[PDB]
């Protein structure tokens, strides 16, 4: 069989579907995969027949046709930019071989199979149809040689007989997580007490068995095996009983700039819409100077613990006293975007913003007579009585209805007496107990004017149709300061990682599969110099963490314009790296040694 | 009953005990005013579209002294802007636009709204 | 011949005896910005009507969240206000874009005027190469080019100064200075000094083109000075940034 000429059969759950995480990163490594396969591609999933409406030969690739054929022979759906050729299996068109099947699975490896498992169900079905999918065009198609990939526990059924049936094809299996790291990091020490676990009954005890057996099968049964970050693998190593063969790292599909330094622009933009939301919030209190004002942010799920929600707020109030014993006139905006079950957003918020919004169009109006003053006298003069180019009194200018009515906007601003600006713009269903909210009450971050540490909550997904912070997530990136992710449990860094692309320094952890990725890269203090900044999550105490943390922000707050001018481009030019045009060929690097471990035709 | 086009929108402007104006009144605010601004932005580039066109007319293949496809106008960017916006203005399946611009102190036993409610208006 | 699709406008900057700027360069500037205004009026209008769309739909009969004919955009009397505008701004038949802004004194004496004149630079379409020859020094208080000297620099792509006798190059320093590539020569002070400074093959990655006008016949600079400005014509926009 052709190795060079070969094709690539990548699997997964979340294909046509938007489950999670791993949609993204298909569909953002597509342009990379067609662009050198072009045809001989194709992605293999489920069919979500609620929204697969939604997302939507030649000869020598002419045996996957009568593949197809001989599918439909015995009773198949055949998109995003690179465009990549789809086939998502219909698996109500095959549920009734279930039990059969589950049984073919139970005997087949010991893998149980509860009925009520409804996603492991779909699992094997899935697996079952796949493997027999592929195992028709491994003798239909004598040509090429074959590259079966799959992505998670739950499209890895397929992998564990092909290694039973032995077909033909090579295969790769890639984990985004573990089932027990995710379980085990369900309340509270991962990380340290983790080589002395017992796979099989902490599992019984967590109540996966089956789900947990599927993924090691999986792991095991697969001819590459591969995790998306280091942490990951060391994860893997210890939990499902197999070093991986190395790490496939996601990247993302960066869009560049014809001019490097128009994110540079972009930031100053999206900065001023920032500007515009502060100024409403802290309409009436409002006795910093912007200029010299920073903005931090988290975001994410809302995962208190895992996500470093906690660790975040802690540090925060831990820093405002810094700043304010080292007597610091700078200020720190910090945003927690984090959707909770919420009600809208507050009158307070909406009132401010409009509040404001009319005081500058008085301004504009006030502003326009000026001009017309000001035009005047410089028209006029020296004539008329006119000793002065220009106006010199003021009086000149500003009358007395201008006056008025501008001091009737400044009076609307005011807010009553001893009320502070909020720490949340929403109304909040559950208010009392939210953690977030509850910590921060706890360390006291009541946005007062003697804090140098400002808090706001903003418990939903940004989106440039919201009416008081009109931005959508990536803009409101730019338009930031510093990024803040202090994670406990994360595979891979999608958001620290998308930070790090918006040219946008971030502060991530080592436990965080970016964080271990950047480290291993990166002598680390030189990374700082790049904007990454990693925590130590694994060596460290929690509160020396967290001091770690503070020492960070500290560090970054003391920085001038120009350094920080200067460390955003640094951090841009490292987004290169994140970029699939280089993390690409970590997947190359997998797919060729799965060609050499299982067909190795080739002596050199 | 006698087919009017007409429409009339009645205020009553009587002072009463309430909790300020409603989320509703000054979001749905907020949401044109932001529509409001998208048309300026996307009003701007058609205007360098249209200028382009009549500065350059008779010449590199204009048949006509202006434009006279919108497409050449509006760009499919422009249009999926406008239509977050437009999407941004619906209402829930089924609500109408309200007869109070306020949260009341006592809504249940206001006499102005009670008399609404009565007359179904 | 290359078929290039650029397009070059070149400036002279030189003050010569003149009796002002040309009628013609000032109605135009006028011309051209009674359009700009008329423009603004009619896309005012289309805003009225896309934001009555989008604001009215999908009520009284409104299919579609936008309009899709101009019709109902783009009315009668915008038409007619615009159509006006752009007949104002007509040539006469046969005439081209002049080569001079201003009223020259002794027009045909000039020896630049006289230059072009020879070489036939005269702004026909059909020519890549445009001349305009501004025989006064730039001013932001000028009327048809309202920029101080250094802003004009800024806004060009490349400065030209291949000089014969010149102690010191103030000009492609100053030029240099606001991040604008030059070609200059090694008869110049500025130029020997560059040339010193720097390998001259890696001096023009830097910016810094130099023109042999002391070991070259005069035949020969001009070839290596078109070779120079050739290359740079080629580059892209990414190039040029950097
Ligand atoms: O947001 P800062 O760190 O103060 O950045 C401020 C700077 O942002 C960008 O670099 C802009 O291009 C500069 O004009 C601006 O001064």
């Amino acid at each position: 069989r052709d190795l060079q000429n070969h094709l690539l059969f990548e699997t997964a759950t979340e294909v046509a579907n938007r489950v999670g995480g791993i949609y993204s990163v298909l569909k953002s490594k597509a342009p990379i995969t067609v662009a050198q396969y072009k045809d001989h591609y194709h992605l293999i999933g489920p069919l979500n027949k609620a929204t697969y409406q939604n997302e939507v030969f030649s000869d020598e690739m002419r045996p996957v046709q009568h593949a197809l054929q001989t599918m439909e022979s015995r009773g198949f759906v055949y998109l995003i930019e690179g465009a990549p050729k789809v086939i998502l299996f219909d698996l109500d068109s095959v549920r009734g071989y279930s039990n059969e099947w589950k049984g073919d699975l139970w005997s087949l490896v010991g893998i149980p199979s509860p009925e009520n498992d409804f996603e492991t169900n779909d699992a094997i079905l899935l697996g079952y149809t796949v493997a027999w999918f592929l195992g028709e065009v491994a003798h239909l198609d004598s040509q090429h040689a074959i590259v079966a990939h799959f992505h998670e526990w739950l499209a890895g059924v397929a992998l564990p007989l092909c290694r039973k049936r032995r077909i033909d094809v090579v295969t790769i299996f890639t984990t985004h997580a573990t089932l027990l790291g995710r379980y085990l990091c369900a309340s509270g020490d991962f990380y340290n007490c983790l080589e002395s676990v017992d796979v099989d009954h902490e599992a019984g005890r967590f109540g996966i068995y089956h789900r947990y057996c599927i993924e090691r099968a999986a792991a095991h049964s697969a001819d590459v095996f591969t995790t998306v970050s280091q942490i990951t693998a060391f994860e893997a190593e210890h939990l499902l009983k197999r070093k991986p063969d190395g790490i496939l790292p996601n990247g993302l599909n960066v869009i560049k700039f014809q001019a490097f330094h128009e994110f540079q622009n972009l930031h100053a933009l999206k900065k001023e819409k920032i500007n515009d939301f502060v100024r409403g919030h802290f309409h009436g209190c409002f006795d910093f100077d912007l200029d010299n004002t920073l903005y931090f942010f988290i975001a994410g799920r809302y995962e208190y613990k895992n996500k470093g929600a906690d660790m975040f707020i802690e540090a925060l109030a831990r820093l405002n006293y810094r700043l304010k014993v080292s007597g610091s006139k700078k200020t720190v905006v910090a945003f927690i975007v984090m959707p909770a079950k919420n009600n809208s957003f507050t009158v307070e918020a909406l009132k401010g913003q409009a509040e404001v919004r009319a005081l500058e169009n008085t301004v504009h109006e006030v502003t326009t007579s000026i001009g017309k003053r000001i035009f005047d006298h410089a028209i006029r003069y020296p004539h008329n009585g006119l000793t002065t180019e220009l106006p010199t009194d003021l009086g000149e200018l500003l009358k007395s209805s201008d006056k008025v009515m501008l001091k009737r906007r400044i009076l609307a601003l005011r807010r009553p007496e001893g009320q502070l600006p909020p720490i949340v713009t929403h109304n909040m269903v559950d208010d009392a107990n939210d953690l977030i909210l509850n910590k921060i009450r706890q360390v006291q971050l009541f946005n007062s004017p003697s804090d140098r540490v400002k808090m706001i909550f903003h418990p939903e997904f940004l989106n440039a149709n919201n009416p008081i912070l009109g931005l959508d997530y990536d803009e409101f990136v730019r338009g930031c300061h510093l990024g803040v992710f202090p994670s406990y449990y994360e595979p891979w860094g999608y958001t620290p990682a998308e930070c790090t692309v918006m040219g946008v320094p971030s502060i991530t952890t080592n436990v965080s599969g970016f964080g271990s990725y950047m480290e291993d890269l990166i002598e680390t203090n030189q990374a700082k110099d790049y904007g990454i900044y990693i925590v130590d999550r694994r060596f460290k105490a929690p509160d020396e963490s967290v001091e770690q943390l503070v020492d960070y922000m500290e560090e970054f707050v003391k920085k001038t314009r120009r350094q920080r001018i200067n460390q955003r481009n640094r951090t841009e030019r490292l987004s290169d790296l994140l970029d699939w045009k280089r993390m690409g060929l970590e997947y190359v690097k997998a797919r060729q040694l799965a060609l050499r471990r299982g067909y190795p035709d080739q002596f050199r």
